[PDB]
């Protein structure tokens, strides 16, 4: 049930985490990302191991669940971005509670148009009053959206995704009753994150090729899944 | 209401177009293209003129009715296209009738990513029985959801957004009643779109820069955009 997924999703909610990024050094393009980098694979470890709780997915195939996580991982990691962000109304993204990067930041980094997208979608979500137990649905959706192609796991896929439209419907209706606007704007906002979700990708790949920013291998791996 | 907001959107809501293409000669990659892109000018037009009958539009900034069209007409292109291939059931695009292509040609012309995509929303309309009065809202939707950041006229674009959404609530209870999963699943198509839409932007710039295939001014400018 909608209950059913709440739960477990709940007991399997992502801790956050610190950057312990070294303020004593001052925030040269290089040094942003390298800890914007490997935050970003101790938050994609995170997400793996949440992923297997999301109700359904460890009954698809092995390649299947690979598949989805190399599709949104991405996107995964800004939309959570997004709603740590939510009490700044846009004005800066809070990656860890260890490092805040405003506008300011976002131009030494060279990632204005994502940040400034993720940033308004996190103001959205701070004007659409959008509760922790939504933004855990919309991440499973995010996660079982992330591939409109026919998979192995079609049928699968299409029973988890038949299951969250449930539990978002009935879960705004439990913090936003009788707003038939609710959801369909909260999805809305979906599409910018898959925007963002794509030139964050092709951004890292171009990081990867720099050499100059260091990746891990899990990270690195993710990149290459693509082209 | 509702209806009122259906009656302008269908006012000269994109037609079929024939691409007149030459299947005398052979579908070279090159000579599918030209096809496509100067099928793509011919709906753009369409586009530009479609826009200003959505409710509200033709209040926005003059700016913001260029930038919403700059950031989604290829969205539009592919959402369109999607719709008129749905009988296909994701097994060709109907660009035009007269230019029906299969996951083949789309290896040909080097847009296999892009038209599989496409092609899988469009077996998703097919099998969510998508009503043409849904799609007109669908268009609509991808036009004024086209840009997150504040735009000058945010006030007015948002006020759009709500009367969008409603009659889009309104007209999935007559066609689909009583079934919560029709709209939010149906939105989620909208992500797919946008993805397939920035892929198919960064290819047509990449042909623009390749010289080979040749655009007209008004497809130049939209690609200048990004």
């Amino acid at each position: 049930q909608t209950v059913t997924i709440l739960q477990a999703l709940n007991k399997a909610a992502l801790p956050v985490l610190e950057s312990h990024h070294n303020h004593g050094q001052p925030p040269t393009k290089v040094h942003l990302l390298n800890s914007l980098v490997k935050l970003a694979e101790r938050e994609l470890v995170h997400l793996i191991n949440w992923a297997k709780n999301v109700p359904g997915y460890t009954d698809l195939s092995l390649s299947d669940q690979v598949h989805l996580i190399e599709c949104c991982w991405m996107e995964l990691l800004l939309l959570n971005c997004a709603f740590r962000s939510i009490e700044h109304g846009g004005k800066s993204l809070a990656f860890a509670p260890d490092l805040v990067l405003d506008r300011s930041s976002w131009s030494t980094v060279e990632m204005t148009e994502i940040f400034e997208q993720v940033a308004a979608v996190s103001e959205q979500m701070m004007q659409n009053h959008l509760h922790k137990d939504e933004l855990l649905l919309l991440q499973a959706m995010v996660l079982v959206n992330a591939e409109v192609r026919r998979l192995a796991s079609y049928n699968q896929i299409f029973n988890m995704q038949q299951s969250l439209l449930d539990a978002i419907v009935d879960t705004a209706q439990k913090y936003h009753p009788d707003n038939v606007r609710h959801v369909p704007a909260v999805l809305l906002l979906l599409t910018h994150i898959r925007q963002a979700g794509e030139r964050g990708i092709a951004f890292f790949q171009r990081l990867k090729s720099e050499g100059v920013v260091t990746f891990c291998d899990l990270l690195k791996e993710m990149l290459d899944a693509q082209d």
